[PDB]
């Protein structure tokens, strides 16, 4: 069985009856209004339906006859592509990798021979991908898309003046030839260097010369020019600065397209967070702000490591979603945990070419945007709230209602919620949007605040809000949902010069969260021990991700200083509670 066989098998991404989503859609907008509000939205629904709506679902269902993901490029270019915003601190998403839980706490003076093995590792899954040997991943004997593992290696994102592009340069064996060479940023600087040798790939002994050898010789030098630091920006001005730097050098392209194409950027860090398996909130801190000096934003896959021993990832998250990165984390941490983090075979080093150094030609422009970038994402990132701990009826919708509960109890409110759904039994299947505050969600959470509800009625009503969630999840997850769909249908009207329809306009249309305006961004990153975490989604609103163990549960929840209502350590204590009264609600209605 090869990773890519099933691709050719999967089934199109499907579109929804118009009917099925415009009344999941009006259910989720009544948590938000009164009345009134509600007749209006149900008027502009029914008319949209029999209009408008219903004519645009036509020429999507046309659009699908045609595609066997109708979604894909919209969702690219919609969701990330075209935001200017800067992406690297606002959009990818970062993560700590696991290895300080067992073999390699957190020590100075461990940071490259530990790198050493981090790349190693790193690099077998990567033969094992252009091999073909991943197993196909499977929903029972479903097979599931694969297409996003293609987007780990060799994969980069480039900035354009209103919209940026994907290079894949990725290849499997039987495709073709994939670039095998790394690039490594220190001090300011670049380098890089093949890791194959003789047909074979270098052992962690080679692999731990080359990064000594870039340590100590940046070590005792200034900091180089950090072109690495532009990718940090807002994508126009990146964009143009970009073209400037090449201007200046027709040469200044091709060690930018060396970057591009080298199967993942590795950076090291002289930072050193405190990482223990209790707390290491400081990692999630450095990982997302740290020195972007040494940071390729625009890397699909940027391996960090840090002073201490410590190790973390930052990856763009236009190519694909964390499935995949976790995917690696976790071979990584396997591989860490059956050697004892330690390399056991030859210690002999073959006489393999130094790393080569990518020196950019810059003058005094480039030098104050690099310093500009510099200042913008350090000032930005320091507004920034991390709060990360460990926590000692499906598991998910169980910890998606505690977060309802938890927001509910801490302001006062209903906290429209966004949570993923992975649509990956479909082509080239990415997500669609879960609504966690629903009616049932809402309702269980008063009679928790009521002092004359019974025991009985708070379980009735928790288990009620269990049900609609797992239906809702099952349902999106299978191509069922409608955010994605009715997103579809704007799509349709603004590509033909048509305007927008009234729907998207109605005030409870946003309210609900539509058009990125959720309070609470959410989403499980699986059950392997791996954790990560995004930039709340709006200024006022938090990130709260969150991973499950058979005895634990781990979370991150960010939220922004500048909004003196959120705080995430206050939101994730609010949750622990929360996740409190929901067992012994449950115990104590035993009966």
């Amino acid at each position: 069985e090869r990773t890519f066989q099933y691709q050719d098998s999967l089934p199109s991404l499907p579109v929804p009856a118009l009917e099925e989503s415009l009344k999941k859609y009006l259910e989720s907008v009544k948590p938000f209004a009164n009345e009134d509000e509600y007749k209006k939205t149900e008027e502009i629904v029914q008319k949209f339906q029999e209009g408008a709506g219903k004519r645009l679902h036509q020429k999507l269902l046309e659009r699908a006859r045609g595609k066997r993901n109708w979604l894909e490029e919209w969702w690219l270019n919609v969701a990330y592509l075209d935001v200017r915003i800067p992406s690297q601190l606002n959009v990818n998403f970062v993560g700590p990798c696991p290895h300080f839980e067992h073999y390699w706490p957190a020590r100075e003076g461990t940071q490259l021979e530990r790198g050493s093995m981090m790349l190693w590792h790193n690099l077998n899954y990567w033969q094992l991908l252009r091999r073909e040997k991943l197993p196909v991943h499977k929903s029972g004997n479903t097979p599931l898309d694969m297409n996003q593992f293609r987007m780990l290696f060799s994969t980069c994102k480039v900035p354009g003046i209103t919209r940026d592009s994907i290079m894949n340069y990725f290849k499997t064996e039987s495709e073709g030839h994939c670039p095998t060479h790394i690039a490594v940023l220190c001090r300011g600087r670049a380098f890089v260097f093949d890791v194959l040798h003789e047909g074979c790939l270098i052992t962690p002994p080679e692999l731990l010369r080359q990064l000594t050898y870039i340590h100590k010789k940046c070590s005792n030098e200034p900091v180089g020019p950090s072109i690495a630091a532009l990718t940090s920006e807002e994508r126009t001005r990146w964009a143009k600065a970009r073209e400037y730097l090449i201007s200046l050098d027709p040469e200044n392209l091709t060690l930018l397209e060396k970057i591009q194409t080298s199967l993942f950027v590795y950076s090291i860090e002289d930072s050193s967070p405190h990482a223990t398996p209790e707390e290491y909130s400081q990692v999630f801190e450095m990982l997302l702000g740290g020195d972007p000096s040494v940071r390729w934003g625009d890397k699909s896959y940027n391996l960090i490591s840090f002073a201490n021993g410590i190790f973390g990832c930052c990856c763009d998250h236009a190519p694909y979603d964390a499935m995949v990165v976790v995917n690696i984390a976790h071979y990584v941490d396997e591989r860490v945990l059956e050697t004892e983090g330690r390399w056991k075979g030859s210690e002999k080093v073959r006489d393999i070419p130094l790393p080569e150094e990518l020196v950019f030609t810059v003058d005094e422009k480039i030098l104050n945007d690099v310093s500009q970038a510099k200042a913008q994402h350090l000032k930005a990132a320091s507004d920034l709230q991390i709060a990360a701990s460990t926590f000692t009826l499906h598991p998910d919708t169980f910890i998606q209602l505690a977060l309802q509960l938890a927001y509910y109890r801490l302001h006062g409110r209903p906290g429209c919620c966004y949570e993923t759904a992975m649509t990956r039994y479909f082509y080239h299947g990415r997500t669609e949007t879960v609504r966690s505050c629903t009616v049932e969600a809402v309702r269980w959470c008063q009679s928790m605040q009521d002092p004359s509800a019974s025991l009985l009625e708070r379980q009735q009503k928790m288990l009620e809000a269990f049900a609609k969630h797992n239906k809702m999840m099952k349902d999106c997850s299978h191509g069922k949902g409608f955010d994605r769909h009715l997103l579809g249908l704007l799509l349709i009207a603004k590509e033909e010069g048509l305007p927008v329809p009234e729907l998207f306009e109605d005030p409870l249309f946003s309210r609900s969260g539509g058009g990125g305006n959720f309070v609470l961004s959410t989403s499980l990153v699986g059950y392997l021990r791996v954790q990560g975490v995004v930039v709340p989604m709006v200024h006022n609103g938090y990130g709260f991700f969150y991973h499950i163990r058979d005895d634990r549960f781990v979370v991150a929840c960010s939220s922004w200083r500048s909004c003196p209502e959120t705080d995430a350590e206050k939101l994730v204590q609010m949750i622990f509670h929360a996740f409190h009264d929901m067992i012994q609600l449950m115990n104590t209605a035993h009966l």
